């Protein structure tokens, strides 16, 4: 498989 | 498999 | 302050 | 301050 | 201050 | 201050 | 101050 | 398998 | 001060 | 297998 | 001061 | 197997 | 002061 | 097997 | 002062 | 087998 | 087998 | 077998 991406940014 | 990515940034 | 919530679920 | 929450689950 | 929580689960 | 919590579980 | 907690579990 | 990545940053 | 806790378990 | 990575930074 | 705790278990 | 990495930094 | 605790178990 | 790494830093 | 404890067990 | 590493630093 | 390493530093 | 290492430093 390839790429699984999750990001959460809280300022 | 490839890449699994999870990041959480809290400022 | 109150609640800051971040979750990442990868199945 | 209150609650700061970060969780990352990778199955 | 209150609660700061970080958990990372990798199965 | 209160609670600072960090856990990392790798199965 | 209160509680500072860090745990790392590797199975 | 490849790469599994999890990071949590709390400032 | 209170409690400072660090544990590392490797099975 | 490859790389499994978990980091938690609390400032 | 209170409690400072460090344990490392390697099975 | 490869690399399993866990770090927790509390400043 | 209170309690300072360090243990290392290697099976 | 390869590398299993766990570190906990508390400043 | 109180208690300072260090133990190392190698089986 | 290779390397198993555990360190706990408390300043 | 290789290397098994455990260190605990308390300043 | 190789190396088994355990150290505890309390300043």
């Amino acid at each position: 498989s390839g790429n699984n991406f999750g990001a959460i940014l809280s300022s």
